[PDB]
């Protein structure tokens, strides 16, 4: 209802970034190589001239993705990849840890993050000292999506202006953490959901988990081209509308589809 064309194109661009995080060619690639996607999984960034600044594969959980520069759109993107074995990853997905360093407490996710955190923050600082006029964006899909969200909420403690673009992100922490992510003056947050996606539903909210807002929920089905008319914004934090309002189930093909097959390049 309330979404523009250029913002829709930005959402598609960052979902294609998250999809390029799946390409094994873009992972562990030598710095300086351009971003390429098998089966045109990301032609909007592949034709945007994004250069790989760093590519990481298996560090810490399975932290995999790339930090890249985009001078056509003038921004530095840190995109995390989900899980190579996503169906084995959704099975053991519900422990909670004490994450009062941001507080209120988060979920494995923060484990892998704080494992890669010092090195990735050093590289991010170098990249943003390179181009101080570029926007810092963290993004990802599924597991990586979580690694993106926390990955931002732990770097806004410093004077970092970070925009977040998660696709099919699970729940990371309590309701206080959702409120903190919702109310933060260090950049805007774009949480994207799609249909009967069981990944934003898990871990269950009964067990203390909660997801922040706004929720950008697309009404399009699986394996179907999407239009901005199908995208609705949801304002209530931890709202039973959109994805969380969809009934229980395991529509994994709905999690496979986010503006295109986001997980099909590994």
């Amino acid at each position: 209802r309330d979404v523009s064309q250029d913002l829709f194109d930005q959402l598609n661009l960052f979902e294609q970034y998250s999809a390029a995080a799946y390409c094994s060619a873009n992972n562990e690639a030598s710095a300086g190589t351009a971003i390429s996607c098998s089966a045109g999984n990301c032609p909007l960034v592949q034709q945007a001239g994004a250069t790989i600044l760093y590519s990481f594969n298996n560090i810490g959980g399975d932290v995999t993705g790339f930090l890249a520069l985009d001078s056509t759109n003038q921004l530095i993107v840190l995109s995390f990849r989900g899980s190579e074995t996503l169906e084995n990853w959704i099975a053991d997905l519900a422990d909670l840890v004490d994450a009062s360093a941001i507080c209120c407490e988060a979920h494995g996710f923060l484990s892998s993050w704080n494992s890669v955190a010092s090195t990735l923050t050093s590289k991010i600082s170098s990249a943003v000292n390179e181009h101080p006029s570029y926007k810092l964006v963290f993004t990802g899909h599924s597991l990586g999506a979580a690694l993106a969200t926390l990955g931002a909420v732990s770097l806004r403690e410093s004077g970092y202006n970070i925009d977040l673009y998660n696709y099919g992100c699970p729940r990371v922490g309590n309701t206080a953490l959702a409120d903190f992510i919702t109310t933060q003056s260090g950049g805007t947050n774009y949480r994207v959901t799609h249909s009967d996606d069981p990944v934003p539903k898990l871990p269950p909210r009964s067990f203390g988990y909660s997801q922040p807002s706004p929720e950008y929920w697309i009404t399009s089905g699986n394996n179907v081209t999407v239009q901005p008319s199908d995208i609705e914004v949801i304002e209530g934090v931890d709202s039973t509308a959109g994805n969380d309002g969809t009934p229980a189930g395991l529509d994994i093909d709905a999690h496979r589809w986010y503006f295109g097959p986001i997980s099909a390049c590994s």
